[PDB]
């Protein structure tokens, strides 16, 4: 409806390491009908209700259809992953007004049904990059 997001994660529990793999998405929805989009993606880390860190990929000039291929390194130490939260949010870059967001993705093990399933990959293949489309929700 807003477009897909494609993205993996790969959680290191020995280096407490949860990397972040923006990798592309497709049938981004544009601003207005027929037109096109300037799309980065935006990463939060999260604890609790607090950011921890912020993250950004470059900007896609005039592309539904973007390819990233861009990698966030975040720390969690375990006694924090059960108020982790992972905020993904791809943006359409604005140089007149304010940026509008696309869709946005919340990580965590209490989140919707297709970002809890990526979650409990994330932790039941640890070392591995699961890769893993998310619908954008507006
Ligand atoms: O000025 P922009 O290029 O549009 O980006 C800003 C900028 O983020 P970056 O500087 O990290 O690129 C703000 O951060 P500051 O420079 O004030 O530190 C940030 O504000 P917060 O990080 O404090 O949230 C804001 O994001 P927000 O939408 O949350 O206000 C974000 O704007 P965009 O996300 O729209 O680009
Ligand atoms: O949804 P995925 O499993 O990630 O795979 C898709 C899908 O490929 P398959 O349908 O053959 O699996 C797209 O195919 P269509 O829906 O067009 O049939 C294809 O798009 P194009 O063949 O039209 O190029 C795209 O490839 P790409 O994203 O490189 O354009 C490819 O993505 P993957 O690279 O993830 O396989």
């Amino acid at each position: 409806s807003r477009g897909e997001l494609l993205l993996s994660l790969c959680y290191n529990p020995s280096a407490n390491s949860i990397i972040v793999n923006i990798i592309k998405a497709r049938n981004l929805k544009a601003m207005d009908i027929g037109g096109t989009s300037d799309p980065y993606v935006k990463v939060w880390l999260m604890y609790k209700d607090k950011r921890v860190e912020k993250k950004k990929t470059v900007t896609k000039k005039r592309n539904l259809n973007p390819i990233f291929n861009e990698s966030f390194a975040f720390d969690i130490p375990t006694e924090k992953l059960r108020e982790t939260t992972i905020i993904i949010t791809v943006m359409d870059k604005d140089k007149l007004s304010r940026n509008d967001v696309i869709g946005k993705i919340y990580l965590s093990w209490k989140s919707g049904p297709g970002e809890v399933k990526h979650w409990k990959d994330m932790i039941a293949r640890p070392r591995q990059p699961v890769a893993q489309w998310h619908q954008l929700k507006a």
